[PDB]
Order: structure tokens, then sequence, then C-alpha cells
């Protein structure tokens, strides 16, 4: 059950415009034959170009939506558009590219690939909603064959050199000029109704269509993420170490155990409300309250309304103690909240582009997020930078500079002079609260917060 095979029929009807009279009766085998490629009876790890839904899910990181429209099929001029929003003219003789021939285009989509993807994928997953010129121009940019080696690397193979006959990796690739081996998944072939817009537009105001292929590449891909990971989650599919995806996980147990151990120091609140993933454990452990959870798993679609969480009638009074909301997205926070929310703006290799304003973000799990929107946060304040520590003043076991920072509050900076074992771990705190800030994490606390109320915790 593992791949796609190629005897499995395939639904012509998406083509025959761009192909009339094309045969109702199809397989994946007679589609790439007709597409101008031969698989040669090939047992080499590459069954099918065609994958599955589950394939093409496990490779998201891959997905590049493609797209071709007509300029004026051998005659006439191609616009080539790529959900990285470029588009090439190809002639058979936003980014908006003049007319060239396919000598030329096919070595700038193997750069654009390799840029877009080296940080991302092992591979391409071009995502389509087929009409017929996509899937007649792929021969013109494609090679297929055994799967192979990058040239320089133990990675497999992306791309191929007609020059040198080599085969590389995306981070290898310079100045190849064929994809090798690359991947596709028609999204017109799950069973809709109406066209690409009509079936895109249901669900994502964000993406508009100036009927320009990078734009319908665009809304492809969109309607893709939409359908696998908004409306159909699955968080048993796990995904490959790319990035600091360690570091960053780590970073968020150290800010979640310093902030919240605060929070109860400075306003002592009798309870705390723990809204979010059913699975969470007490985040301070030692901390004096009412630890009361609440279960709700990561809104994929739109932010959870805070009236439908709490009313309809718990310890009821939300309104007592303090909520803590760790990436639990809600559309408004009540004033008496500790909050981490993920901002779906982010530019980072584990954030990809999502439906509607959301972005996925995919660290060991894909977790589709909704559109960051500031007026959430607007009964709270930007939590600010601070380390605490009640830890003794002992070494232990560096290279050093004396701290000074009025951020590092400890018994050693109430006295005057910060201890080598404070400055050891303020600065391998900051680090770590560093690394979760820029990979998009946002944190917001309740007006009445004030580090100041920490320093007679010590006395
Ligand atoms: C990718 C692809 C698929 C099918 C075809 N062509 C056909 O089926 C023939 C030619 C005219 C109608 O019947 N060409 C390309
Ligand atoms: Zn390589
Ligand atoms: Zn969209
Ligand atoms: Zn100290």
């Amino acid at each position: 059950p593992t791949h796609l095979s190629v005897d499995t029929k395939f639904k012509t009807e998406g083509l025959c415009v761009d192909i009339p009279g094309i045969p109702k009766d199809m397989t994946y085998r007679r589609l790439i034959s007709m597409m101008g490629f031969k698989m040669n009876y090939q047992v080499n790890g590459y069954p099918n170009m065609f994958i599955t839904r589950e394939e093409a899910i496990r490779h998201v990181r891959a997905w590049i939506g493609f797209d071709v429209e007509g300029c004026h099929g051998t005659n006439l001029p191609l616009q080539l558009g790529f959900s990285t929003g470029v588009n090439l003219v190809a002639v058979p003789t936003p980014l908006m590219y003049k007319g060239l021939p396919w000598n030329v285009v096919r070595i700038k989509i193997v750069q654009m690939l390799s840029d877009t993807l080296k940080n991302l994928s092992d591979r391409v997953v071009f995502v389509l909603w087929a009409h017929g010129f996509e899937l007649t121009s792929m021969k013109y940019f494609v090679k297929i064959g055994p799967e192979r080696t990058c040239c320089l690397c133990d990675r497999r193979a992306t791309c191929f050199s007609t020059a040198s006959d080599t085969y590389a990796c995306w981070h290898h690739s310079i100045g190849f000029d064929y994809v090798y081996n690359p991947f596709m998944i028609d999204v017109q072939q799950w069973g809709f109704t109406g066209n690409l817009q009509s079936n895109h537009d249901l669900y994502c105001q964000v993406h508009g269509n100036a009927h320009v292929a990078s734009c319908d590449a665009i809304m492809t891909r969109c309607l893709a993420v939409h359908e696998c990971f908004v409306k159909r989650v699955d968080w048993t599919i796990e995904y490959p170490i790319i990035g600091d995806e360690l570091k960053i996980n780590a970073a968020c147990r150290k800010v979640q155990h310093m902030v919240v151990k605060a929070a109860l120091l400075a306003d002592k609140f009798p309870v705390l409300h723990d809204i979010g993933n059913p699975k969470a454990i007490k985040c301070v452990p030692q901390a004096d309250v009412e630890w009361k959870f609440y279960d709700a798993q990561p809104c994929s679609d739109k932010a959870y309304k805070i009236e439908e969480l709490f009313y309809s009638y718990h310890s009821d009074k939300f309104t007592d103690g303090v909520c803590l909301f760790w990436n639990c997205n809600v559309d408004r926070y009540p004033a008496n909240s500790i909050v981490c929310r993920f901002d779906t703006r982010v530019l980072s290799n584990l954030n990809l582009p999502g439906c509607d304003g959301g972005s996925l973000y995919v660290n060991k799990h894909a977790f589709h997020t909704p559109a960051f929107d500031k007026s959430a946060f607007v009964n709270l304040k930007q939590l600010p930078f601070f380390y605490y520590s009640d830890s003794p003043c002992e070494s232990h076991g560096i290279d050093y500079v004396p701290l000074k920072s009025a951020t590092c509050i400890t018994r050693c900076n109430l006295g005057g002079a910060v201890c080598r074992h404070h400055a050891n771990e303020y600065r391998l705190y900051l680090d770590a609260y560093n690394m979760m800030i820029s990979a998009g994490f946002s944190l917001w606390v309740y007006k009445q917060f004030d580090t100041y109320n920490l320093w007679n915790t010590f006395t």
C-alpha cells in the first residue's frame, strides 16, 4: 500500500479543454507515457512520478504549486507560474519575466527550486490543478531515471546537468539545467466540483487572482494545505529535523517555567487555569497554586472564541487567579492571562505559508496556525525579557566576564555583584529566549505584571 500504483486510474476531464479528445479511460502508466517519459519497467525506488495524498503530506516541505497558461502548444508562448510567486515565459523559438527559450528557462527553474528547497526537503512535489499545458511542459525541464545520489554529497539527487553529465542535490546544483526525478500530485483528482478559484475562495481571502500562472500555483498549494492540514489534522505524522527544532522546543519549556514561576511569585494567584494541550503537565510543579486543566487541541482553522471556551458555565470563575494560554490561540485573551502565541508572519525553514493568512509550522509535527492578530492582545502587554533565580550562588565544576544587567533578578544582583553561576545561567537563558523569539513565538502578560515585585522573594 506504500506507493501510488501506475495502474491506478486518472480522471482526464480536467485535461479535455487543453487536450480535446483525451480518453476518459487512462492510467498513470499511460499519462506518464503521453507526457513523454518512460518508466522502463523499473524497480529503482522511483515507481511513479505521481504520489498519494499520504505521501504528499509526509513531503509538505517539498510542495511547489505549479501552473502553465497559454499566452497566444508548440505554436504559442507559455507562462510558467510557481507558488514562489515567479512567472517565466518560455518560447518554442508578482514577478513577471519576458519570453525566452527552454534551454535558458530550465536553468532558472533549477536555481529557483534549489534556493527554495535546499533547507526544506530532499525532493520537489509539484502541486497541480492539472488542465494540460503544465503536464505537457514537463518534458522540457524534467529528466527521470533510477534514484541517484548527489555527485558532491550523500544526499539524493534532485537535479541533472547535460553539460557535465552529472547529478546534484539542491545544495550542489549550481549551473545544472534539469529537474531530476521530481514528484507531483494533481489536486483535481481528489473530487471537487467547479474550478480552482471557486474552491480556493471558500477557505481563503488572502490570495487574490490576477489571472496569472503564479496566482493559480499559489491557490493550488493553498487549497491543498487547507485539505491536508486545516480541515483534516494528523499529529501522528512525524517530520525530520532540518533546523533548530530541538533547541527551540527546549527554549519553549525553559521560558514557560520561568514566566509562570515569576507570575506566581509576583502576584501569588490562588488558582491557575491552564487552557490548551490536553497532554499538558504543570510547568511549575513546586508552585503553591490550585492548578486546573482545560483541554483544547491546537486550533488549525479559526482561533477559538473565548466566549465558547469559558461561558456555557471548571473553576467556572476564570476571572479568579491567572489563565495560562501556551499556544492556545483565542480571538481575545482575558486581562488575567499569561500567553505564548505563534506569529504566523515569521520567516523560517520551520514555517511554511498557509491558508487565509495562517501558516503551517512544521517542528516534529505539522500545525496549521490561524493568522496572527494584534487585536487579540488588547487586554495584555508584551512581556519584557527577565531572568529570575532563587537558586543558591554556587558555581560547581564557561570563560567569564562579570555580568551587569538590570534584568538578572537574583540575590547576588540585589546584593550589588552577580555571582558566576547566575551569570552563566542568565546568558544561557537569554540565548534560549532569543532562540524562541526568532522562531516566531511572542509573549504577552496581564498589565499589572511588574518584575520589581520579584526582589522581595529574597530578603
Ligand atoms: C499529458 C498528455 C495526455 C494526453 C495527451 N494526448 C492524448 O490523449 C491524445 C492527443 C489528442 C487527444 O488524444 N497528450 C498529453
Ligand atoms: Zn549534494
Ligand atoms: Zn489561499
Ligand atoms: Zn548568584
